[PDB]
């Protein structure tokens, strides 16, 4: 089976000992508290698990004799056995690709990546537990943004003048993937570096989504802001714009932000973080109680220069319901219910 | 995505070269020979399959700078090609956890192990061949004991004066595990060395399964010994308790015992091993054929310091059958009905 | 859980830094247009995808002290994001074995590996795009050959004389393998070397096979020839006679081939590759319409002695369709549709 079968094995020379094996062991025990208005739901969801992202990966760098930019290429294990999901993950669910690298233009890569809009969203902007508001939380129709994509050929600038760099991907959508739908998107960011600041900008447009009984176009901006100081304190902030129209007619608009303050001292990191989805908008309209929020709170200790311990409270007040566009309730990250969560952790690189 | 998104990868020193990779080659080539009563039913079930057991896995230790009890890790592949299953392993379907270790105070993991109960009853009690009646097999309603086990805390003691050891643990269900409920269990097991023996007990108690239309609390208790004297014989056994109770009132008991001989001499190791469930009690009356037994012998060779080769032949014959609480038929490790089988294999450790 | 639990681990020496971890590294970008009849259809099946075959295994060998013929192993990963495909794979998903060696007799593997007819099948003939048609193309029913099976054992003879030598498994079926059927197989392979060629031939049967409501056997006979040339040529034919009946008395058969044609100087190599199903015969009659053809062209460039890069470009005209003994239409790689494909591509060996 295959573009080429096994003729690599059998006709080409074996680049032996030229991979690395590396790993990600995260481990947060995390309990929950859920107050839905069920109590017997509230049972089932809450309580305490272990939620293991623990991963393994494997990459590379190869000088090709006849081809200047450097091949690089990387397969990365999904995380191995999360809260809310059964046990055992593949090679190949997280960041997968094959590339080329120069100096004068940067770097090319094809495959799975994360988007460089949803890169801007995740980090710095869902740490810490801001990511069921600010990552996937919202009521828009359509697909605001994809987060981590096959199909997709991305380019990352260098840092122009020490300062400047873009990041552009356009790629394939989640049905397009498996031959069952012409979905797809584009997106841009950059990034200015400015004395002890850096701004963020990004977009994102998702084209031939189907949900709901109709086809989207969903648009997305996000600026944003991040500055580290010598006495320690750092912190972020972002806005976030979403539109989505419908092949039917129905125009959606919904806004967002998401901020952390941090200090650092010694071995400590405190850190707080607040993030909110605003009341939606449909045909003009505000849908009232269509908003989101939470507030966290982290303290941080640098066990060692590979690895920290860290312990985290966080309160999650999620939006009360919404229909789409077919008469049934739209699934959101509110969907399951208000809840609070106090966990502990530890992160180990190899 | 994450509770961390790629920050260990971005901020911490990757602790290079400070990982094992290791596996289990096993492979048993296993013809069974089924007597189900129907012709059909014994053709699809038996024949010769490949059972290919092998797994890789990643592991290591890490004594970070700021804390004493030292760093431990573990992801384990599943089994790559069983019998009666599809090809293909993802990584952390085996003991697959995180935690700590102090000579004072033994180790600590959390994730994906052992429970204490279920050690015991695998080694040495289901081996060989006795697993189908001792590990898995019988007739009781709940949940007897969990297996492998994500969401699970577990404490190894030291070996006190060389001679006593405890194994703590509790955890989520198999439910909770997926935000689907609130099952539970906790169980300990302690061993006693003593000359040429060691005593085993055991103790697991499972909180919350539903099953049957029903809640059950379940107790499960175990007593065993094990030998090995200088001449070349080993041997061990056990007796096994099993107590369920439901929501509406109903009371479950059902036992068994599991018992093996071994004769060691040079490169060889001769085994005789047979196990039982006894008939099920249920609100003090006794359901008829109920029962399981096995009989097993094996030989096995000593062909490497790394490895063996191994025949065996077994007999399983399981019980005829019982309704749960809700008047459908419960499964047991008898209900696709009673085989012979002859096995060989080879196991290898790397 | 497993024929010996953790023993291995618990009990043998670990042979420790006795593996090898490669990859083929392998990403086609390839964008496909659909003449389906239908343009919805061909809107979803086509545009452009990236097909991710990169795979990453693990091997090894033993000399076991007790025992001549050397132990050897290998757990291959899948494909870690193909086209048309989720993403992710696990270990064991392709050839995953243990076997055994000698000089005198050649070779033994147990496992997951390709039966004689199909390695010769896939590589030359399949190569390159030719594989909707020759590999998993066909109109016959029953099962024209098992491609990479589970549940077999598979000998490879040394080369005889320098000359010959002979390739020959056999192996439980595809629901056999799940306890669900007693279908199986068997079949074998010959190559002579002379001067500049190599004649194959091959065979495979099928047993037992269940589909569109009867029981089938399949025979499949195959010959070809392979070529290199110092002037830089070099070429293959083969042709391909598939035979099956069914249990209630239907004969089917249905022949095919596939030819490839290369040049080779320098760092280039151009080929052409051609390949053809004829239309199907049943019970004597042939069914018009039947037939599927394929013609491909590519060049490749030996950008270093581990990796080539390539371009490729191809055009199927499948079948019009057929039923089945059950008055159902028989899946074929025609079903989706007529397409054309332009694809590049690079691969590289670690
Ligand atoms: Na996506
Ligand atoms: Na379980
Ligand atoms: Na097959």
């Amino acid at each position: 089976d295959g573009a080429n079968s096994d003729a690599a094995k059998e006709y080409l020379t074996k680049d032996s000992f030229s991979y690395e094996v590396y790993g990600i062991i995260a481990m947060q025990a995390a309990y929950r508290d859920y107050d839905s208005g069920d109590a017997k739901q509230d049972d089932n969801l809450g309580g305490m698990q272990l939620n293991n992202e623990s991963r393994i990966g494997f990459r590379g760098k190869k000088q090709f004799a006849n081809f200047e930019p450097t091949f690089i290429w990387q397969i990365e294990g999904g995380y191995v056995d999360p809260s809310f999901g059964g046990e055992g993950a593949g090679l190949g669910e997280r960041d997968t690709f094959v590339g080329f690298e120069s100096a004068s233009w940067g770097q090319v890569r094809l495959g799975r990546v994360l988007t460089p809009m949803y890169e801007l969203v995740d980090w710095p902007a869902s740490n810490p537990g801001l990511g069921d508001v600010y990552d996937w939380g919202g009521a828009i129709g359509g697909a605001k943004y994809q987060d981590r994509q096959s199909n997709t050929i991305r380019w990352d600038s260098p840092m122009y003048a020490d300062k400047f760099s873009i990041d552009a991907a356009v790629g394939a959508g989640d049905k397009a993937g498996l031959g069952a739908g012409d979905d797809y998107w584009g997106g841009i960011a950059a990034h200015y570096k400015l004395g002890p600041l850096q701004l963020d900008a990004a977009y994102e447009g998702n084209r031939n989504i189907e949900a709901e009984g109709q086809t989207w176009e969903n648009n997305t901006y996000l600026v944003g802001v991040q500055g580290w100081f010598e006495n320690g304190i750092s912190f972020f902030a972002q806005y976030k714009y979403m539109e989505a129209d419908a092949s039917n007619g129905v125009n959606e608009k919904q806004d967002a932000m998401s901020a952390g303050l941090m200090y650092t001292t010694g071995d400590w990191q405190y850190k707080l973080g607040y993030a909110a989805n605003f009341d939606l908008e449909r045909d003009g309209k505000t849908l009232s109680n269509t908003s989101d929020d939470v507030v966290s709170a982290q303290i941080m200790y640098f066990v060692d220069p590979s690895a920290v311990l860290y312990a985290r409270a966080r309160m999650n007040d999620f939006n009360e319901g919404l229909d789409g566009l077919d008469d049934a309730a739209r699934w959101t990250s509110g969907t399951n219910g208000d809840y609070n969560e106090y966990s502990v952790g530890v992160e180990y690189y190899f």
